């Protein structure tokens, strides 16, 4: 959804950084209320590389191109999906 919105117009930043803080929010932070065990794990192995890859709160996101993002993200889902176990209960 990012990667159409940074292509829907001339790049478009308070609201692409929102994308970002809905992201991170989720699923950047280790620190949420409800967070589990399982989650955890892709936030210890991924949030760091959010804050390479893109910035901390977006900044590298708010200018980078989409030929590049595409390829960043798709990076990131080629190294995630790679293997991981859903688990198993509650």
């Amino acid at each position: 959804d990012v990667r159409a919105e940074l292509a829907k117009t001339p790049v478009n930043k308070k609201n692409i950084e929102k994308m970002y803080e809905r992201m991170y929010a989720a699923l950047g932070d280790p620190k949420a209320p409800g967070l589990g065990a399982f989650r955890r794990k892709f936030i210890q192995t991924f949030g760091k590389e959010f804050d390479k890859h893109f910035g901390k709160g977006g900044s590298k996101l708010l200018r980078m191109k989409l030929s590049d993002f595409n390829d960043i993200t798709n990076m990131l889902l080629l190294k995630m999906n790679k293997d991981s176990k859903p688990p198993g209960n509650l």
